[PDB]
């Protein structure tokens, strides 16, 4: 009785094992293999943040949760994953090849981050659909963000509600939220990106429904194109901040990313950390989504929303 439709899960991808370093960032850095230092320093951040393999291992339950839930929430589609990646195998047109040869015609795809931009997602989802053309018989719904499901801004309000209520009074008055996503070029301004603005949304949305009324917008983890970034990056807005009002607390939700990856354990955990220990505050950065039931259900919903069930 049930329709079969691909669920196509797509994420920028991790290394597997620390062997897979080298290549992963080569491939990032558009075929420029990083340099030996570079790679020792990279190696070292991933064993200081607990090792590579638990990384790909949750974009994977993720994936796997997602289309286990979509089918058993609703009783007229059975949905089958397929994982494509944008840096490392399997990539995002061997998925795409992979759907079409076990005989799927109809699926529906996501990005396992939640505002659109130019960039990454449009990106992912014209490299999905260029591959299903070439294919034919294949067609592709994709979802171009999904940051304003209201389930998802309820699992980051909740979160923050949590933190700001295990805090000590004093902490409490003068706390300052900052939240966060990955950095970009400020070139894509030039076709109207609206990527800046969703993730100021994302964070009026979160920090509205927690009752938060001292917040601040950042961007984490630019790369090192010649070209101007989206600033100010959270090390130097966390410096500012303190400096401009004394804050005693500084609670990070870097909300662009959906898992325990080397940008929040390490460019969050790390980075930040040194920053705040730096000026005398405490650190909060709650948990991340990752492949918990609450996130999963958010997902599930946005992508029964974009096939009006
Ligand atoms: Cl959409
Ligand atoms: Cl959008
Ligand atoms: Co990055
Ligand atoms: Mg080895
Ligand atoms: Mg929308
Ligand atoms: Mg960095």
């Amino acid at each position: 009785s049930r329709k079969k439709m691909g669920l196509l899960v797509m994420a920028y991808g991790t290394p597997y094992k620390e062997e897979d370093i080298e290549r992963y960032y080569t491939h990032i850095r558009r075929g420029r293999k990083p340099e030996p230092e570079m790679l020792q320093d990279l190696k070292d951040r991933y064993e200081a943040i607990g090792g590579i393999s638990p990384l790909a291992q949750i974009t994977e339950q993720q994936a796997h949760n997602l289309e286990q839930h979509l089918n058993e929430i609703q009783d007229e589609i059975t949905f089958k994953a397929y994982i494509g990646l944008k840096h490392i195998e399997p990539f995002i047109e061997d998925a795409v090849a992979e759907m079409h040869k076990d005989g799927i015609t109809e699926a529906v795809s996501i990005v396992l981050a939640p505002h659109f931009s130019t960039f990454s997602v449009q990106s992912y989802n014209k490299r999905a659909k260029e591959e299903a053309e070439k294919l034919g018989g294949l067609t592709i719904t994709s979802v171009e963000s999904w940051y304003d499901e209201p389930k998802f801004v309820t699992y980051w309000v909740d979160r923050v509600k949590e933190t700001y209520a295990s805090m000590p009074e004093d902490e409490r008055e003068n706390a300052m939220l900052i939240v966060s996503a990955h950095s970009l070029p400020e070139k894509i301004k030039e076709f109207g990106d609206p990527y800046p603005d969703q993730l100021h949304e994302s964070a009026k949305l979160i920090a509205e429904g927690a009752g938060v009324s001292e917040y601040a917008v950042g961007w984490q983890s630019e790369g090192n194109t010649p070209d101007p970034w989206l600033g100010p990056d959270v090390q130097d807005l966390t410096r500012d901040l303190f400096e401009q009002k004394g804050y005693q607390a500084f609670v990070y939700v870097p909300v662009g990313f959906v898992a325990d990856h080397l940008e929040v354990l390490y460019d969050n955990d790390y980075e930040c950390k040194v920053v705040t220990d730096d000026i005398g505050a405490s650190y909060y950065r709650p948990e991340m989504p990752n492949a918990k039931p609450e996130f999963i259900d958010a997902l599930a919903t946005v992508v029964l929303k974009k096939l009006g069930r």
